[PDB]
Order: C-alpha cells, then sequence, then structure tokens
C-alpha cells in the first residue's frame, strides 16, 4: 500500500488539525543537491545501504521504497519519520 498517498490524502483532508487530538503531523520537502552522484543513484544507495543509515526500506507492478526512522523522544512521545524521492538534485 502506498503509504505516501494516504498521508496525502489525509493532509489534503484534515490541512488544519483538531484542537483536542494530542498527536501532531509535518509535511516538507528536501532538495539536496547531488552533482557528483546521480539522485536517483545515490538515493538508490542509500536504500540499499539503509540498516548502515538505520533506515528501513520498505517496499510500496513497480515497487517503490521509502527509508523511515523511529526513536522515542521528549512530555513523552513516539517520533517517526518517512521520507520518498519524488538532473544534479535529489
Amino acid at each position: 500500500y502506498h503509504l505516501t498517498t494516504f498521508l496525502r490524502h489525509f493532509l489534503a483532508h484534515h490541512p488544519d488539525g483538531p484542537h483536542f487530538g494530542r498527536n501532531h503531523i509535518y509535511q516538507g520537502t528536501l532538495e539536496l543537491p547531488t552533482p557528483l552522484i546521480a539522485a536517483h543513484q545515490l538515493y538508490n544507495y542509500v536504500a540499499d545501504h539503509a540498516s548502515s543509515y538505520h533506515m528501513k526500506p520498505l517496499r510500496m507492478e513497480h515497487n517503490e521504497y521509502a527509508l523511515v526512522s523511529a526513536w522515542h523522544s521528549s512530555d513523552d512521545f513516539d517520533v517517526s519519520l518517512l521520507v520518498c524521492h519524488c538532473r544534479h538534485v535529489l
């Protein structure tokens, strides 16, 4: 399941945030300048070495891959992060 589309739908339909839910969400985009290495090639290499980067290469008949991370933090919270890459810039 393309969870990126799920979260896009969710934030499109509730782009405000109710005033009672203790949870929070945030979306942003990063354009990494990658002239030395191709953006697709660099993304694929990082995905192949996600464990080295502590990410996780989950799938999504093409199966797109997203790098995810999670960790507890502090008021206690559970913090997570998922990244999907969407000619020398990533």
